């Protein structure tokens, strides 16, 4: 359930006759009242077309109008949301009009509200899509993250929001929002490791957090490895990346075994750079601070891993977390530097400030050894894919088409969406070096591809997909700057589908 | 009286039987009803406390509570607005509060609404002075510049502001509101002139709206200078500008004679560069649209006359508006090049992107014939105004401390705020050229202060001060980008001071 301060609950009473606080209305753009809305009017007396007759409320989506205390109504307040003029919203629409009800609710005094929205339609979504939709904006629009600040907000007085549904579809609503409940559990973990500043949020640092969840959840076991057990492993790129910060790196182990032992586990890497300067290639100034977001990879492991074991999926997962910070110093790895890798390629480091991919190759040849089923890797990789998808698309590659289209599949159920690009062989070639079996870096051209193509080279053991959120994984500026959570949706979404 | 679709009025009733769509009545934030507030909640028999006792309301600066119909009241809505805490409010909550009023007002279909909001104290402010303030917040509020989409909004319902008054104060506050109507109609040609693309608004446009302000006011006298002329005066600094575009010069002179001729008058010159590439000196892509703003000084000029010629003041006012448009091409000024100014003063054109001061310098010795008794340019002329003093506040230079002073004061009062920078001596070496009596750049230091001492060279011989508005002419980007219309509130301040 839940865990951010909000009980989500589903009933299938009749709205006119509900005692809460605040009842929830949808209110169409020039089109007559739904059935819910027309069934609560008639109740009392005509009260809302009353009102609505008047003009306040246009109907556009997200609009609204606060009523107090009607006639003949158990609820103490009556609020009216526009759901626009289409006959179906989007996922967009269906989301602001949620954020916007929300928005309101949070400023009332009101400890409960109930939600009457199930004449709503939404394109290509039955029942438990729709819930999945709602409740996930719902619980992860409630996200608050506070605790530097010396001034903290009012606590919010509500606490408890009620779903109404028809009895035919309230097994699937209630399904619906137990998952939505565990993936912004999973986001709220995510977005809270993703915002710690870097001198709190070092690779130690995750490790104990680790520790922390496996008491939580008996169900998962972590080992920790440290730069001892690195080296003895012979991972030689993944040293190379941590050398010139004082904060030692951690490779960190979860292991959840929800399946029986004969099912082949399916294997998470993400990466968590908990700072990246770019090291000696070092990066500019300006907006430097966002380079705490550069270990959101690792951190949609952890919340991918705090859904799934909520949930107790009958799947077999495998995390892995490169943990390393990449500082400038006077034992910072060198531009020219050749290292080999624990796979045993060598690798010319052209430039300190490639450098997730770095401890993920040797991650990747880590996973090996669970003879995975799937391994995908997360990484706030390139600013290039921003450039090629922007913000609200996360670019995929993989060397497995079925496992491909499963993510992308899951991304659009998710609305946490994802866009293949192509890891055709001629980009290879701009990895070539004169020195070392690879480059760490290509040129100019097709930044995000050449990455996924190093990648590539230490995953062709096993079926392998890589998701590239340098663009998703949070919100540069203004008022909601911050992670996201995402792509934990997507990843939920993923194994769900893989659990059945 | 305000044109954009409003009418202002000021009424001595009490609240609690007044016929309005909606009454708006101000809420302490943990004190008291206010005495309006508590005369129309006693006239409900306590509907407004027993709504606000369920706390939905915290009372902050702009928070907001609508009711509709309350027992015994003509309004058939109710608006409470927050007031905060203290006991008196400043200017920035003030405005804040008048737009929260107006933002939601907007959005009903109602087609009045009364202000209760007497009982508000402002630090510093009676009641003409806060009526300036809320009636000009409002008006310029109401400013929509839309021209160019095919899709407007939908009208406004609201087309009349009352505002209640004690029947001692009420002249006051009609007084501060038609001035602060004079004013906002002023703000509103401004802005309109300032956010027209360049494309349509070119000098020569510039001189038909001069001749059509003085069709409307039959005290303006208009007089439009081509290149013709200005090669005839001598203006070789102001041709140079305009050189390089297609688009010819002119130099506009507005001319109203309000007080006895034995008056000497007031002299508004201002900077109407209608597009600025920098010329030859040619300006960054990243940002260049915004150089259409680049003749928001002139605008200024016109909005100050608009607000002038409205309220009849009895003042001798002359503007002069020096526009041209700044273009590379083939015969463009190049840097190196030397001109003679009207002046007989030479000068060394070190860069042609600074050329705001090339028109102004000669218009100020123009301005000279008019034996003024004072002369005030209005420029966006320096970024380094910006790095000095940002975007809400804008820098002020001149030749005369009693000048520089009645003009902050009036910028204080206006809640149109500027701030003095010295002009001394020391600095204008940096204008030393080896070849020319004056070079137009001084170097990276002191960029606002030397573009100051290069127009005092030309101000010598009456008393002069200079409006540097490069970072408070407009907003440069977000949902409310455009021209901000000032400073027409601090000038027409200074004028209506001078005119007692
Ligand atoms: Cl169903
Ligand atoms: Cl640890
Ligand atoms: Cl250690
Ligand atoms: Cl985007
Ligand atoms: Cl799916
Ligand atoms: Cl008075
Ligand atoms: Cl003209
Ligand atoms: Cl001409
Ligand atoms: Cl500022
Ligand atoms: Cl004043
Ligand atoms: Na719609
Ligand atoms: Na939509
Ligand atoms: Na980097
Ligand atoms: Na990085
Ligand atoms: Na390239
Ligand atoms: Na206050
Ligand atoms: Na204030
Ligand atoms: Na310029
Ligand atoms: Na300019
Ligand atoms: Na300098």
């Amino acid at each position: 359930y839940f865990q951010g301060g909000m009980e989500f609950l589903v009933k299938s009473v009749r709205p006119e006759t509900l005692k809460t606080a605040t009842l929830v209305l949808a209110v169409g753009e020039g089109r007559k009242l739904g059935a819910s809305a027309k069934a609560v009017d008639d109740a009392t007396g005509g009260a809302i077309s009353a009102v609505l007759k008047r003009g306040d409320l246009a109907g556009k989506v997200g609009q609204t109008l606060l009523l107090q205390s009607l006639p003949n109504l158990k609820a103490e307040r009556v609020l009216l949301v526009g759901a626009g003029k289409e006959r179906e919203l989007g996922d967009r629409q269906y989301r602001k009009l949620a954020s916007a009800v929300l928005s309101t609710l949070k400023g009332l005094a009101g400890a409960d509200a109930a939600l009457a929205l199930g004449d709503l339609a939404v394109k290509g979504r039955g029942a438990h899509a729709k819930a999945r939709l709602l409740v996930e904006t719902l619980a992860d629009g409630l996200y608050v993250f506070d605790r530097y600040k010396s001034q903290k907000a009012e606590p919010l007085k509500l606490k408890k929001l009620t779903l109404l549904a028809d009895k035919a579809d309230s097994a699937a609503v209630e399904q619906g929002s137990k998952e939505a409940q565990a993936i912004a559990n999973g986001m709220a973990l995510t977005r809270d490791l993703g915002n710690l500043p870097p001198n709190v949020c070092h690779p130690t640092f995750l490790g104990e957090q680790a520790k922390g969840l496996a008491k939580e959840f008996k169900s998962l076991k972590v080992e920790v490895l440290d730069e001892k057990k690195l080296r003895e492993l012979g991972m030689g790129s993944f040293l190379a990346v941590a050398q010139g910060s004082d904060q030692p790196p951690r490779l960190i182990i979860l292991q959840y075994n929800g399946a029986k032992k004969d099912q082949a586990p399916h294997v998470l890497v993400g990466k968590g750079i908990t700072f990246d300067t770019g090291g000696i290639s070092l990066k500019p100034g300006l907006g430097m601070d966002e380079m705490k977001f550069d270990m959101c990879g690792a951190a949609s492991v952890f919340g991918t891993f705090r859904a799934v074991l909520e949930l107790q999926l009958p799947i077999n997962l495998v995390g892995l977390l490169a943990c390393a910070e990449n500082m400038p110093s006077g034992g910072a790895t060198r531009p020219g530097d050749i290292v080999t890798t624990m796979s045993g390629q060598t690798v010319e480091i052209l430039n300190t400030d490639a450098e997730g991919r770095l401890v993920l190759c040797d991650a990747l040849t880590y996973a090996e050894r669970f003879k995975p089923q799937s391994v995908i890797d997360i990484a706030t990789l390139t600013g290039a894919c921003i450039v090629a998808l922007g913000s609200n698309t996360s670019g995929l590659m993989g060397n497995n088409e079925a496992l491909v289209r499963q993510l992308l599949k899951a991304g659009e159920f998710a609305d946490d969406r994802a866009w293949q690009l192509p890891l055709f062989d001629e980009y290879q070639e701009q990895l070539d070096s004169p020195f070392a079996d690879i480059a760490n870096i290509g040129g100019p051209k097709a930044g995000t591809i050449t990455a996924g193509c190093f990648l590539s080279r230490f995953a062709k053991k096993y079926h392998w997909a890589h998701l590239d959120i340098a663009g998703t994984a949070w919100i540069s500026g203004g008022k909601d700057k911050g992670a996201t959570g995402r792509p934990v949706p997507l990843l939920t979404q993923y194994l769900l589908e893989r659990a059945k």
